[PDB]
């Protein structure tokens, strides 16, 4: 798709079998997603913010499917307001800015 | 352009004289710039984040120009680690994501 910016870029994903909301996040490194149970290993990481840090769970080569479009990639599971697919995973589905 | 995002999307802006690097967000409702002297009036703003508060100032109605492309929008200005261009000034832009 093309998605203009006046609202969120808010999108539906596929991920462990669940369907999510996740906001498309060019500002963001990494892709996190609110607490769920995942296959495979994982290992703790700690996000830094202005007043502190907050643990995550790092998963490597997860499948997810945005909007369509299949991918594969480290997705940090934790409590996180909002689910954000960063540039990680947009990379992987070929986004691209464009203006 | 053109911008792909296996790197930060960084492009070069020109505010209040000044030539600066800002992020590219579409992650961001606001666009917040390290500070720096700008015309007219402000008010005071809280930004919240998982530690807490910053207070920043917001003007409205300034003129920015983004990687050659002249805009005019909100701009809060304070303490921030990253420059960066929020939704309000990459609607202005005619910015989209693609893929
Ligand atoms: C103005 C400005 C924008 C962005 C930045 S940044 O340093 O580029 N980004 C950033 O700092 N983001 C933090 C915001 C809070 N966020 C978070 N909030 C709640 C829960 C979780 C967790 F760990 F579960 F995923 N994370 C962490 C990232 C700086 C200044
Ligand atoms: C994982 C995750 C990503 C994003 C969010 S959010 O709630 O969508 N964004 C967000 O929370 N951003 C905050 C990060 C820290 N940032 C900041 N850092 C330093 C200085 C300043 C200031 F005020 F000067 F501009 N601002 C404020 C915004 C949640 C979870
Ligand atoms: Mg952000």
């Amino acid at each position: 798709p093309q998605i203009t910016l006046w609202k969120r870029p808010l999108v539906t994903i596929k991920i462990g079998g669940q369907l999510k909301e996740a906001l498309l996040d060019t500002g963001a490194d990494d892709t996190v997603i609110e607490e769920m149970n995942l296959p495979g290993r994982w290992k703790p990481k700690m996000i830094g913010g202005i007043g502190g840090f907050i643990k995550v769970r790092q998963y490597d080569q997860i499948i997810i499917e945005i909007a369509g479009h299949k991918a594969i990639g480290t997705v940090l599971v934790g409590p996180t307001p909002v689910n954000i697919i960063g540039r990680n995973l947009l990379t992987q589905i070929g986004a691209t800015l464009n203006f």
